[PDB]
């Protein structure tokens, strides 16, 4: 009855917070493509909607851009959580769920959702959970601590998510171990 | 394979202006409710989301709430849209249609939703056409002009569309006709004009 049900294969998703090595990590699976479909975040997406960047105008103006932007990541994660494939795995960066759990409810806690943005985000996922299918078969949780995350970030010559505080990560990181080890099987890398 | 995909009976939406009489229409029937699956525009939801009236702060500061707003509107309407019912036949009040094609494309139109909003917003739609199944058999539309919505408007009681001055019903107006008449939008199923004077 939902959406997609039973069109996909078994899904890993790796979850890890901003600067947390995701995307070497999923560089290690590229010779792999022919036998797995491998879905890296789709930042390009965000940075160029008809023109648009989202992504900018989220870290430019939190509290006009928050809820647009969150709205969009969650389409675009649907998107690809749904898209067909003939592979026999899938793998994708981060999910509909680290949107809701992590991305989401820390711009409610740093105020940058206001209370009603927030519920019209989280009326959709309700509602999502009840009309789609989200394939999840195991999580892959690239964990590390706030501070070696900040290092890589910086070090990176690198682009928009680039200016983010420490104590961000932290709140961040926080909240994906809420999600991931205090309570799918879910497995831990240390990514020291 | 779309969510909700043959669970739903011939479906009427009823759709018009604000002030063409949609709401004292669809009193009439109200005495067949063992029958008919009859759903009202879900304002009550819009006015309280967990204590938030998403329809206020959209009236109050356009700019800041009507991503929000009409984000919540779709959902809403795909709620009603979907919902299981036993019943041969469903009556809506408006549509995911007329949000899509005049409140928000009216939105877009005199400033209040950013180009960037806008195009989310358009995203959704268009992801929502492929996904979700949206039961639609024939719309009546209560066709009236500008000025006697809002006129009738002005003799209601008061809160929230009040002040939607008149050049604002007049931009909604032609909207609705674009789509419903001029047709000039990619929609299927007949449609029945009445005059609501
Ligand atoms: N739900 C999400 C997903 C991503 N991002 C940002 C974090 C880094 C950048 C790409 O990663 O996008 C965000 O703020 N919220
Ligand atoms: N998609 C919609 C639907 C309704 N409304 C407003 C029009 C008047 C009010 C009650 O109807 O809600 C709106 O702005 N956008």
């Amino acid at each position: 009855t939902k959406y997609a049900e039973g069109t996909q294969p078994f899904t890993v998703l790796i979850e890890g917070n901003i600067g947390s090595g995701k995307t070497t990590y999923l560089n290690h699976f590229e010779k792999y493509k022919n036998d797995i479909c491998l879905l890296t975040e789709p930042v390009e997406k965000w940075r160029n909607v008809n023109g648009v960047n989202l992504l900018e105008l989220m870290y430019k103006d939190p509290k006009k851009w928050a809820m647009p932007f969150q709205s969009y990541v969650t389409l675009t994660m649907l998107q690809s959580h749904t898209a067909p494939t003939n592979k026999k795995l899938k793998i994708m960066e981060r999910s509909i769920f680290s949107a809701r759990y992590c991305f989401v409810e820390n711009m409610r806690r740093n105020g940058s959702l206001e209370q009603g943005m927030y519920n019209t985000l989280e009326e959709w996922y309700k509602f999502i959970e009840e009309s789609i299918h989200v394939q999840a078969d195991l999580i892959i949780y690239l964990r590390t601590s706030p501070e070696v995350a900040y290092e890589r970030i910086r070090q990176r010559a690198r682009s928009e998510e680039s200016c983010v505080p420490l104590k961000y990560l932290q709140e961040l990181h926080e909240l994906h171990e809420d999600w991931l080890i205090h309570q799918c099987k879910v497995l831990v890398l240390d990514a020291d």
